[PDB]
DNA sequence: TGTCCCTTTGTCTCTCT
DNA sequence: AGAGAGACAAAGGGACA
């Protein structure tokens, strides 16, 4: 018989048990952690349901189940429990930075090596604890410490790179092995190609940052004199998440997707300059006849959609769903094309063919007003809260849909609708601010932290803003968010 | 296998102006 | 308002004990 059997028994008899307190987890949260953490990550999670969910640590599921959900879960978890109370007490991180930390594959190494690096790396080094706790917040974390604090010194002096440079290449996935390759080809790059520091400094702060400057620097030559591209737009292909594979599916595509289909290498760079790149002109070179076919979408079109993360997911999902959406939901190809084009816009489609009769019957808002709330990146989290929160907002805090459907039409839309929802009755009974200007400042990109910035200053007054009115204070935070508050805080020292 | 580390892709959020 | 940064997650492969 088959082998796996005893234990997937084994898992679903534990897992049974695990929607009963003190956890009560759900289907996706179960599957989640066998997937991940395996059969001895489900049976830690329960042998250790009762001493992590509250006295004395106090986490939520949530929290149990992200740290159990990755390679070495279990010992995570027992690793959690132990050094949660001293990374809280002997170094000032809180639980959520702890928890932070702990969720990723080896999670106990690298609470281990934070728990032992930090102090030489905050003293002898100079990094705060919040850089520690970055660095350390990523797979291989253990070995990102280690080698932070063996090569800060040889980056700064030898190569010229700051503190906080060596911190953003070292806070990814693999991060020793995009530290180490940046010591070895930083000259190379620079001297031999005219990079900056600060571009190669973007090309290895990414996952795979060494596959990428190994890349760079092998086909560099072959990208700039025979395709003609400039290293300016080599710099920004690579600068991505699996840049590597983004750069040799460049040298392959470009000129195919050019004469075929007569796309500049401008369009071609843009396409391949986000996460997934490749796969995001592969699909181009496959799927732009069959959508541009019949008078349909045009190349512009496909290309636009192209050109965000994931865009082989939105083209694909527009395959599908552009029949469906404009025949059945009374929307032009035009507006599908504008929902796609955004990261995730696979998520939007989806969601707007999902939620687009139920946002407009149940909730009375135009087919344009829920496009516009999809159409930004998280369009589909977007649509969700404004789904959930619109009867709230409208019937106990006073708004109307359309300054719901405002705050709702930018990327963190679902972020600013949650702290509105959450931070109105204190900035309206507390402190005085219209209805209307907390609506204003959440209705930019970034509304979340520009409102909390604001009620920090409200509740916990810096001397530094004191001279800003109420009003001053909301023109600012309309102006440029939390930055400029920020700034502020800081042009007055 | 269980655990650790590395890489790619997809999604979401905030910044920079 | 569009490009850039970066944060978080999901999933697969190497390595090894």
């Amino acid at each position: 018989q088959w082998s796996g059997a005893r234990a997937l028994e084994a898992l679903l008899t534990v897992a049974g048990e695990l929607r009963g307190p003190p956890l009560q987890l759900d289907t996706g949260q179960l599957l989640k952690i066998a997937k991940r953490g395996g059969v001895t990550a489900v049976e830690a999670v329960h042998a250790w349901r009762n001493a992590l969910t509250g006295a004395p640590l106090n986490l939520t599921p949530e929290q149990v189940v992200a740290i159990a959900s990755h390679d070495g879960g279990k010992q995570a978890l027992e690793t959690v429990q132990r050094l949660l109370p001293v990374l809280c007490q002997a170094h000032g991180l809180t639980p959520q930075q702890v928890v932070a930390i702990a969720s990723h594959d080896g999670g106990k190494q690298a609470l281990e090596t934070v728990q032992r690096l930090l102090p030489v790396l905050c003293q002898a080094h100079g990094l705060t604890p919040e850089q520690v706790v970055a660095i350390a917040s990523h797979d291989g974390g253990k070995q990102a410490l280690e080698t932070v604090q063996a090569l800060l010194p040889v980056l700064c002096q030898a190569h010229g790179l700051t503190p906080e440079q060596v911190v953003a290449i070292a806070s990814n996935g693999g991060g020793k092995q995009a530290l180490e390759t940046v010591q070895r080809l930083l000259p190379v790059l620079c001297q031999a190609h005219g990079l900056t520091p600060q571009q190669v400094v973007a090309i290895a702060s990414n996952g795979g940052g060494k596959q990428a400057l190994e890349t760079v620097q092998r086909l560099l030559p072959v990208l700039c004199q025979a395709h003609g591209l400039t290293p300016q737009q080599v710099v920004a292909i690579a600068s991505n998440g699996g840049g590597k594979q983004a750069l040799e599916t460049v040298q392959r595509l470009l000129p195919v997707l050019c004469q075929a289909h007569g796309l500049t290498p401008q369009q071609v760079v843009a396409i391949a300059s986000n996460q997934g790149g490749k796969q995001a002109l592969e699909t181009v070179q496959r799927l732009l006849p069959v959508l541009c076919q019949a008078h349909g979408l045009t190349p512009q079109q496909v290309v636009a959609i192209a050109s965000n993360g994931g865009g082989k997911q939105a083209l694909e999902t527009v395959q599908r769903l552009l029949p469906v959406l404009c025949q059945a939901h009374g929307l032009t190809p035009q507006q599908v094309v504008a929902i796609a084009s955004h990261d995730g816009g696979k998520q939007a489609l989806e969601t707007v063919q999902r939620l687009l009769p139920v946002l407009c019957q149940a909730h009375g808002l135009t087919p344009e007003q829920v496009v516009a709330i999809a159409s930004n990146g998280g369009g589909k989290q977007a649509l969700e809260t404004v789904q959930r929160l619109l009867p709230v907002l409208c019937q106990a805090h006073g708004l109307t849909p359309e300054q719901v459907v405002a705050i709702a039409s930018h990327d963190g839309g679902k972020q600013a609708l949650e702290t509105v929802q959450r931070l109105l009755p204190v900035l309206c009974q507390a402190h005085g601010l219209t209805p209307q200007q907390v609506v204003a400042i959440a209705s930019n990109g970034g509304g979340r932290p520009a409102l909390e910035s604001i009620v920090a200053q409200l509740s916990r007054p810096d001397p530094a803003l004191a001279a800003l009115t109420n009003d001053h204070l909301v023109a600012l935070a309309c102006l440029g968010g939390r930055p400029a508050l920020d700034a502020v805080k800081k042009l007055e020292h």
